[PDB]
């Protein structure tokens, strides 16, 4: 390579080694043809994250100008903005540019699926509607059935330099919404407000209710993110859309086109066909198995027919065929002879083919990871979970956890959004439904497992927002205990001035109040009454909690009726 390049590479090596995770970086470099499979295997055998990184950078140092740029592009693709900035210095000569790769990563837009086929006519129709917004507020709605590929479409539509530069110089921000209640949407809006004001030029505290969050979003889009697009993935209710109605440009996906009825301004719509066509389905298969479409066996056309146009199902089956290469007849027959049993029968969706594909794929998991996949049945819809949460669940180190999860990801059984060093894992809604149904009888014990494992790494009072899993536990500790039916632990957590103080000072009272209401049904008569004590203490004082300067929770508790357990706890602390 160039002298600029090497000096620059050699110069930033320790910075690179320190921070980069190599797995998805190498996936890109392999695809670009600048890194071999044995080179990957040699890197993956290094015992640690940094030694994997050291090994790779050593290999790249003995490599041409194009590898540097490929590696540069993997860094942007994977969210290593600041490390790539240091490599920009030494960049040699060699619709998706570096600009697109950085803008989308910055906005948290999902990377392309493991295997990806173009859908040009749909992508162009979305881009055409987005180009009609002309720097003014408006709504573009992508609508169609669950799993038809809307979110992949929305991400591809913005994966374009001219559109981005010409229409949205302020960038794009992706919000994963899904089906939400008020406190669920609030959690999403709080996280969004944090993302949109990183340099902290506006309030350090979170919005504490939907009205405040709507207002803060309005200010951040006006003052920080003018001429930008907000992308809302999977909106179920028109009331949710009103929370975002703040003079913005919005692209959203939905199963229900009527979600835009409570909202005003320019409205454009792109219907997505319920089924991927035969040829595109075959193309997905061919890319998974690495052959030309015309060289596919005869079973391929039958398999596509059995997949009923669902790209998730086609992908599950394609990954199986890649993994077990001469079994086309065997897997066609399993798909035709459907053995899986849906209890929660009907839906807004035909599960038949997805259930069977999931069932076959899960069955073929090598035996020492089958139980790990079962554990993921406790993952919720529309929650992207940080690696650390699974380290805790499995008592394993980060490298080992991430390796196991990549095996699921590579089989389309799991998804991973990468922003540089931060890794977050999620399931498609339809996969949550499958696991919940498959493992229904284990679900309580799995929820109990996470609480048991959490209690060896943390204490509730030990939780701090610098750590990557912090908000997961504030948001979902009570949820998991209640799902585990662990009434004792739930009471010990929630019937606590300390917990109220800690949680309200971060996120305010609203979710807490909802958790008291939602989980009260698992409690005996005695604890149910104390639940109500705490709930009314929070509702009474709800305007005060989480607002700086923070109220004295002991003083507030001493204003509760003397029969109240809140008062009795407040009395003890006052003395102590
Ligand atoms: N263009 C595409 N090429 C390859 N796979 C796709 C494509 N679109 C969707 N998929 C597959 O289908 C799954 C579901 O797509 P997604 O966009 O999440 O659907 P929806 O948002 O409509 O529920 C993805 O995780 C991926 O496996």
């Amino acid at each position: 390579m160039d002298a600029k390049a090497r000096n620059c590479l050699l110069q930033h090596r320790e910075a690179l080694e320190k921070d980069i995770k190599t797995s998805y970086i190498m996936d890109h470099m392999i695809s670009d043809g600048f890194l071999t499979i044995s080179e990957e295997e040699k890197v993956r055998n290094e015992p640690t994250q940094q030694q994997r990184a050291a090994m790779l950078i050593k290999m790249i140092l003995k490599k041409d100008n194009d590898s540097y740029v490929s590696f540069y592009n993997a860094l942007l693709h994977e969210g290593y903005k600041d490390l790539a900035a240091l490599l920009h210095d030494g960049i040699p000569v060699v619709g998706i540019t570096s600009y697109v790769r950085t803008v989308l990563c910055e906005g948290g837009v999902p990377q392309r699926p493991v295997v990806f086929v173009t859908r040009k006519k749909l992508v162009n129709a979305i881009q055409q509607k987005l180009s009609k917004l002309k720097g003014e507020p408006g709504w573009v709605t992508i609508h169609g059935m669950a799993g038809c590929g809307k979110s992949v479409l929305a991400a591809e539509a913005v994966r374009d330099h001219s559109l981005l530069e010409g229409c949205f110089p302020g960038g794009v921000h992706w919000v994963s919404v899904g089906k939400q209640d008020k406190s669920g949407l609030l959690m999403k809006l709080q996280n969004l407000c944090t993302r949109l004001d990183q340099d902290e030029s506006f309030s350090q505290r979170l919005p504490l209710n939907i009205e405040e969050a709507k207002d803060r979003l309005r200010i951040l889009m006006l003052r920080k993110h003018p001429r930008s697009l907000l992308i809302l993935d999977d909106v179920w209710d028109s009331w949710v859309l009103k929370a975002f109605d703040s003079q913005c440009q919005i692209l959203l996906t939905t199963r229900d086109k009527s979600v835009t009825d409570s909202v005003m301004g320019p409205k454009y719509v792109v219907p997505v066909e319920s089924s991927l066509g035969k040829e595109k389905g075959l193309e997905i298969l061919s890319l998974f198995v690495n052959m030309k479409k015309a060289d596919l066996p005869e079973q391929a056309h039958s398999i596509i027919k059995e997949c009923k146009g669902s790209p998730l199902v086609v992908s599950l089956i394609g990954a199986l065929l890649r993994d077990f290469p001469n079994r086309w007849e065997y897997y066609l027959k399993q798909l035709q002879n459907k053995q899986f049993k849906r209890i929660r029968k009907s839906s807004s969706y035909d599960y038949e083919a997805l259930d069977e594909a999931m069932s076959i794929s899960v069955e073929m998991l090598r035996e020492d990871i089958k139980d790990y996949y079962t554990d993921l049945s406790i993952l919720q819809k529309d929650v992207k979970v940080p690696t650390k949460v699974l380290c805790i669940l499995w008592d394993m180190e980060t490298e080992e956890v991430e390796d196991i999860l990549q095996e699921f990801v590579n089989k389309s059984l799991l998804f991973c959004d990468r922003n540089g060093k931060s890794f977050r894992y999620y399931l498609h809604d339809l996969q949550v439904d499958f696991l919940t149904e498959k493992n229904c009888s284990q679900l309580q014990d799995l929820h109990k497992k996470i609480i048991t494992q959490f209690q060896r790494y943390h204490q509730p009072h030990t939780l701090s927002p610098d750590q990557e899993d912090c908000m997961y536990w504030y948001n979902f500790l009570a949820y998991h205990m209640a799902s585990a039916k662990m009434h004792k632990e739930l009471c010990a957590l929630m019937f606590s001035l300390d917990w109220i103080k800690a949680k309200t000072e971060l996120v305010g009272p609203a979710h807490l109040i909802h958790e008291f209401v939602e989980y009260r049904h698992i409690l005996d008569e005695k604890d149910c009454a104390v639940s109500e004590n705490f709930q009314e203490f929070l509702s009474l004082n709800g305007h005060l909690l989480g607002r700086q300067p923070f109220p004295n929770i002991v003083q507030l508790g001493l204003c509760e009726p003397e029969t109240s357990e809140v008062y009795q706890q407040a009395k003890l602390q006052a003395k102590q």
